[PDB]
């Protein structure tokens, strides 16, 4: 909320530190300038919810007598690592989907004189994560824990992306691969691990809570939250209010494996399957319009409303069962935001 | 030599291990199949000199009584990690340069139905490195040492690539940035660190030789070897015998910051600067032909021959000064190969 503004003032330092360390290394200066420009363009401009979840979870987890200036600096920094992870995926995903814009502005790769060099820029964003961890956390006992958490998060995200790409190739309608089992799997690997587990898990490690069982417990809660966030993201893509949401969805144009299309397909009498087969994923409006209306005719907006109520109950039951011995608030803060 | 065939039989195991671990995870199977195909296509087909340098250096470094079946399995595996690092860079560099072929065959990204998804495939190759290290080396005392060595190698390579891209944009002649200082810097960061330091450094760590001073010593030797390898690569690109080398060079078409162009520019009377300005980096033959002949007229092939003699002396002096207490053979094996 106000904690945000603080997180963002810290970026300047993040950047300073990552774009200087050549003082006996002159000649690489120009690549360092380019790294400065990649960071400023790609890490800034989002809502920062993931990085901040790190900072908030850290405050709530650490028995207050161990929060000095330096401990807090390590939390802002690790929060910024989560944001750099995000940045890395987005720069790359935008190239792969040929997107035009991101966070309201021109995608980095679409900028004149960047193009496919953005592939190296994305790799730099990733590498910046480990450079930060070494700079700030090298002497901490949880250092290796965090390196492995970031590496694993990346791999989960990447393999989820591979699954998404095998499942939903833009320009090729095949709804035989749009199943519930496959929708759930994409979300867990591609979105939920890094969006929800990673930031809390990182806070836990910084707090000394490294147990397998405790982490599995938190993960159970957080992956289920992640599933909901994304299902809500998909519903709102089409049925959101663009003023409240902040852009019009193209999930259906893009032949996305949307929670909607999945639900739609669970409920289609053979004709409707065809109505969807001849309309899902097309440039033109009348085709998208007709899909939205098919959705409305199956009362998907109400299936969603029912799903969200149930899902909310279920999350609370999960917090009740699996939060201890972590303060339930760690999870409830995130529930409040996503619901 | 014969040690090679062995390294390559081990690949099958590498792959098996990386493409199975879902046995309670069914639904991600298909992404794992795709990962299998990325590994088989991208990690196989080269000379394997870097991975093998790991295995050879490990045998020479470890006091022979600590080489059991498992220690050796960790060396083959870490050798394969170096090869996966290589694979990751190449898949990505080939997209960025829009190359057509690699190791005689169609670049992965040019394959039908791959295209820019190869960006996620490259990221997977990178992630496979850390998955292998965790699988085989997690309980070793040098585990963190190796994770940091691979991460640093990647960052050095990436930032070198950024410098190369700022220096030599394909389609834009500017020879004011082709300096000796800038040529040397590109090679150190882009090529030599990962090609020469990384494999030996990794062997050292597996052997318990983790000292800062010893590593700086080996690095001094190995970066200088790397500079020579690349300078020889550039010379041979144009003056090599295509039967002995194995392809015709396009360095001059590609407006590469070649050691040649650099030398050429150190020796050009103002007219010649123009002769190069109006001919470097063009599609057509007559333009390339004319550059080759300008090079021949400056006796670059002899400047090279003189450079290689001096460089050889210098490497031997470096081994003499900086090898101890490592067996000089560790370095001499590599000298024999590159010279
Ligand atoms: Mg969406
Ligand atoms: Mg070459």
């Amino acid at each position: 909320a106000q904690e945000k503004q603080d997180f963002v003032q810290h970026f300047s330092q993040i950047v300073r530190v990552l774009t200087e360390d050549e003082m006996g290394h002159p000649e690489i200066g120009d690549a360092i300038a380019r790294l400065k420009e990649v960071l400023e363009y790609n890490a800034i401009g989002g809502k920062y919810n993931r990085g901040l979840t790190v900072v908030v979870a850290f405050r709530e987890l650490v028995e207050p007598r161990k929060q000095d200036a330096d401990s807090l600096q390590r939390a802002w920094t690790v929060g910024w690592c989560v944001e750099l992870l995000q940045a890395f995926f987005l720069v790359a995903d935008d190239i792969m989907d040929s997107s035009l814009t991101r966070r309201g502005q021109i995608c980095w790769y679409q900028k004149p004189g960047v193009g496919l060099d953005a592939i190296n820029d994305a790799n730099l964003l990733e590498a910046c994560i480990y450079r930060l961890l070494k700079l700030y956390c090298r002497e901490q006992p949880y250092y290796l824990n965090l390196i492995e958490l970031f590496l694993q998060s990346s791999y989960q995200t990447e393999i989820g992306q591979t699954l998404d790409l095998l499942t939903a190739p833009q320009g090729n309608v095949d709804l035989v691969r749009f199943t519930e089992k496959r929708y759930k799997s994409i979300v867990k690997y591609k979105t939920a691990f890094y969006s929800f587990y990673l930031p809390i898990a990182a806070a836990m490690y910084m707090a000394g809570i490294d147990g397998e069982k405790e982490h599995a417990n938190a993960k159970k809660i957080l992956l289920e939250m992640g599933e909901f966030f994304q299902i809500q993201d998909d519903y709102l893509d089409l049925f959101g209010d663009p003023s409240v949401t902040g852009k019009i969805g193209t999930d259906i144009q893009d032949n996305k494996c949307s929670w909607l299309v999945v639900q739609c397909l669970q409920r289609a009498t053979p004709e409707q399957y065809q109505i969807l087969k001849e309309n899902y994923g097309q440039k033109e409006a009348e085709k998208v319009a007709r899909v939205k209306a098919l959705y409305e005719e199956l009362d998907l907006p109400a299936v969603f409303l029912q799903y969200e109520e149930d899902s909310y109950s279920h999350i609370m039951a999960l917090i009740e069962q699996y939060a201890a011995p972590l303060p339930p608030a760690v999870f409830l803060g995130l529930a409040r935001k996503i619901y």
